[PDB]
């Protein structure tokens, strides 16, 4: 295998394995707290407000020191994050099965699941920056970065694909400690592959920083194409939005088996971007693309919001219709902004700057996780759909004054 597609194959091992421990952890915590839908919300809330604090610390480590080092611990961090975590799991639902309720003890266990939740979390964004934004510039060329990140994005959906099936298959919470293991065995090939290329090349000279403040990640320009990118994160117009679903259910009063089959073709249209992205980019460049993909997100999210307002169920296909368009905008418009922070990102804030991108989209996410808590209601749906409208509007605004550049 030539360099590019090891990087691959260790990026697709490891992320089925990452997909299928994600999706099943909250069917584990209800399992061990049964209804308490309460407790998976706060697991999801402590896992991100953690990573959010430790993320800019972790863009200067990851400055700071060698690409093995960053490697070494980015991938070992989840490893033994993910290991903890099917312990004190074990442990947990040991205690409740034995008759154990609420106590310290009991709260003591969920505390140290939801903090190796973190380290998973924190390891997994170390290690994704290292591939995928310091390694794969430094070993492909630039021509060749669009063809690469476009089987990223590839594996990414596939691997999303598989999870519930792999889940559905080794599916008390024997099933966990099954995916568990396949999670652990699936960091080990890409730690070994990364460490090899590292150690045979010219990714060993790297001049380092010595040895937050984030005003000068905050000050930098990229800072605007960053924000431009997180902002289409603050949408519920989503296939698989929980809130969408909900609406869809009691106010368009869609059968359920409809509503999964939407839910279903995200993917899909997902993985239509992959063809339209890098032909559009071989034809007319990689901000012309970029501006194409995310203007067709706008537009087509534009006439979705219009058929939503006319709340009939005369139109509600052609608001999923576009919904599920949309989604080639955006999958497109995420792999150009990722590859123009790799080629325009300087090697020396590889760290800093890529961190920024990951500290303004978990933002984005708590923002969004606290506007569902805060608007729950169906008929209180419409106020979400009017701002994240608004939200993919000024994307395109900040984007196309960026790109002035
Ligand atoms: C229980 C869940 C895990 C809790 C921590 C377990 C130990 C973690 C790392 C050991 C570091 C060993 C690596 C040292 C270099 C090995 C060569
Ligand atoms: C540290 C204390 C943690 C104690 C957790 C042990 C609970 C346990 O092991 O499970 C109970 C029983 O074995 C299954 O029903
Ligand atoms: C520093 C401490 C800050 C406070 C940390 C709160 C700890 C929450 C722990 C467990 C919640 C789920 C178990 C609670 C009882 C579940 C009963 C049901 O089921
Ligand atoms: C596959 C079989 C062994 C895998 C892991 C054992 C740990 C060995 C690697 C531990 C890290 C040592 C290292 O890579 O130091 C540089
Ligand atoms: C399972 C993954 C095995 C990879 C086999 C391989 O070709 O490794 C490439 C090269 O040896 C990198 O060190
Ligand atoms: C078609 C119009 C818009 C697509 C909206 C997709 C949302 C899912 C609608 C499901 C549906 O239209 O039924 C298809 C049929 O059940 C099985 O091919
Ligand atoms: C059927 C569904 C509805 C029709 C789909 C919308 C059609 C095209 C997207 C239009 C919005 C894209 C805005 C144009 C982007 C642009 O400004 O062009 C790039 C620039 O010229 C070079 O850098
Ligand atoms: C379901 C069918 C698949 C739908 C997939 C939609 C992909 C559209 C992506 C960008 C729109 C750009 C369209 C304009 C491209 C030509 C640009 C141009 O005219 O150059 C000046
Ligand atoms: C704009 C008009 C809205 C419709 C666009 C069609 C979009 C997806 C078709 C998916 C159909 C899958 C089979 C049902
Ligand atoms: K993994």
């Amino acid at each position: 295998l030539r360099i590019e597609t090891q990087l691959l194959l260790g990026r697709l091992l490891t992320r089925s394995g990452d997909q299928a421990w994600d999706f099943v952890v909250p069917f584990a915590l209800l399992v061990i707290f049964p209804g308490k839908l309460q407790v998976a919300a706060f697991y999801y809330l402590i896992v991100k407000i953690g990573t959010f604090l430790l993320t800019p610390s972790s863009g200067k480590w990851i400055d700071t020191h060698p690409r093995i080092q960053v490697v070494k611990w980015g991938v070992w961090l989840q490893f033994f994050a993910i290991l903890a975590g099917m312990v004190f799991f074990g442990m947990l639902d040991g205690l409740v099965r034995a008759g154990g309720r609420e106590s310290w003890l009991l709260s003591v266990l969920f505390i140290a699941l939801a903090l190796s939740g973190v380290m998973a979390s924190l390891g997994s964004q170390i290690t994704d920056i290292s591939v995928g934004n310091d390694l794969a510039p430094s070993l492909v060329a630039p021509e060749k970065l669009t063809h690469f990140n476009s089987w990223l994005r590839r594996i990414d959906l596939a691997t999303e694909v598989g999870a519930p099936i792999l889940a559905g298959a080794l599916f008390p919470l024997a099933g966990l400690f099954l995916i568990g293991l396949w999670n652990l065995v699936s960091f080990v090939p890409e730690y070994f592959l990364l460490r090899n290329v590292i150690q045979r090349s010219g990714l060993k000279i790297k001049v380092l920083t010595e040895a937050i403040n984030l005003r000068g990640s905050f000050s930098d320009p990229i800072f605007w194409l960053i924000l431009s990118y997180a902002l289409l994160w603050l949408s519920v117009l989503s296939p698989h939005g929980v809130l969408l679903a909900a609406y869809l259910k009691d106010e368009m009063r869609l059968p359920e088996t409809e509503i999964g089959l939407f839910r279903g073709l995200g993917a899909v249209f997902g993985l239509i971007s992959t063809v339209s992205f890098p032909y559009l980019v071989r034809r007319l460049g990689l901000i012309s693309s970029s501006r194409w993909h995310l203007g067709f997100q706008g537009v087509t999210l534009g006439i979705a919001v219009t058929a939503f307002a006319m709340g009939s169920t005369a139109s509600v296909y052609v608001f999923l219709g576009c919904i599920l368009l949309s989604r080639v905008g955006l999958y497109g418009f995420s792999n150009g902004e990722f590859e123009l922070r790799q080629r325009l990102i300087p090697e020396g804030r590889r760290g800093e700057l890529n961190s920024l991108s990951s500290l303004t989209t978990t933002s984005a996410t708590l923002i969004l996780f606290s506007a569902g808590s805060l608007l729950p209601q169906t008929e209180d749906f419409k106020y979400l759909v009017y701002v994240s409208l608004a939200a993919v509007l000024l994307a395109n605004v900040v984007f196309i004054k960026w790109s002035s550049r």
